[PDB]
């Protein structure tokens, strides 16, 4: 089953992990990966109700289960704070122009 449904790709809870702390690492050390420079800050233009607390960051979580290392970093993404806490799972997938809903 999935933990987390982005549309047509299924992520368990291992793969959340992995992918989060991937970000959180480059968080940490000041550094970006790709073209649109990951991770970056989540702004919650959407409004989502988070159970943490922000300054949020977002970094994409592949339907391949690799770790993204630059090109298309496809439409899921991964939310976190500060703290290492995960926030959501959520993707651009189902969303119209370059908004975001959550994977279910
Ligand atoms: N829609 C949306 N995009 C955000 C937010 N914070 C940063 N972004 C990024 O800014 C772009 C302009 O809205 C979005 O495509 C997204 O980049 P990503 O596509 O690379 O994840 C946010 O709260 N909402
Ligand atoms: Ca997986």
């Amino acid at each position: 089953a999935c933990d987390y449904t982005c549309g047509s790709n299924c992520y368990s809870s291992s793969d959340v992990s992995t992918a989060q702390a991937a970000g959180y690492k480059l968080h940490e050390d000041g550094e970006t990966v790709g073209s649109n420079s990951y991770p970056k800050k989540y702004n919650n233009y959407e409004g989502f109700d988070f159970s943490v607390s922000s300054p949020y960051y977002e970094w994409p979580i592949l339907s391949s289960g690799d770790v993204y290392s630059g090109g298309s970093p496809g439409a899921d993404r991964v939310v976190f704070n500060e703290n290492n806490q995960l926030a959501g799972v959520i993707t651009h997938t189902g969303a119209s122009g370059n908004n975001f809903v959550e994977c279910t």
